[PDB]
């Protein structure tokens, strides 16, 4: 079960332009300061902070989530949840792509794992919700950085 | 499986909404998805039976077709039939009103496959649904509190 969406960072237009390191600071920001990107969030802890490796608690309405985030500067961010009895696990990767200087993209890669195990596709409601969030994320980074 | 999420519509503070305005909001989301769907490039209403629409949405790198059933003034039910290569599913939006002026919208999601252990959504998906539902109510409030 794998979904991938490429978001174009800069265009010809009103809106601000981004360099690679600015884009990267954005991804860090998304990892360390999720209140600026997560609609609904009520609070969050950084339970463990090893610099490039974070373990977090996210308090959303009627739901608490713990995850791990691995940062590899200045290229990518990997979010992951280990599955248990009740919760399905999964991961998100955000990876900077740069086919040429100033030409920046971010690939968002989503995946879902179960404790238990046919390969299974996401449905279009989920894909629609992922695209929306990936786009809002880049818009926010573009607006802060 | 199923994920459900309840969004509170009005608060103590932003525009207040009555039952019928929020209903108009949900119709609006069905018939005018360009105000709600981050990313959409175009859409068509292929079949319009009034309370029942078949639609085509054009998202980047993705075409979606679905049906929408409207039951005024209570709910909108969105559904996609699954095929060999896409998974189906449904979204129900239901207005709840414990007391006059106290309004909520329950969002309920389902996924089905052609061939089928019951299966939970992970939290990336739950977080994304939560985000959309809250943005949907925000949009209605901006367009119909106005």
């Amino acid at each position: 079960m794998q979904f991938e969406h490429l978001v174009q960072v800069n265009d010809r237009t009103d809106l601000p332009v981004l360099d690679r390191l600015q884009l990267w600071e954005g991804l860090v920001c998304r990892a360390r300061e999720p209140q600026y990107f997560v609609v609904g969030l009520e609070r969050f802890e950084i339970l463990v902070d090893d610099g490039d490796r974070l373990h977090r608690r996210l308090y959303l309405p009627g739901l608490v989530v713990e995850d791990e985030v691995v940062l590899k500067a200045p290229d990518s961010a990997h979010y992951s949840i280990k599955p248990s009895a009740e919760v399905a696990g999964g991961s998100l990767d955000m990876t900077i792509e740069e086919p040429e200087p100033g030409s920046l993209f971010v690939r968002f890669a989503y995946c879902t794992r179960y404790l238990q195990p046919d390969e299974l596709p996401y449905d279009a409601f989920v894909k629609q919700a992922y695209i929306a969030m990936d786009v809002e994320t880049i818009a926010t980074i573009r607006d802060r950085f």
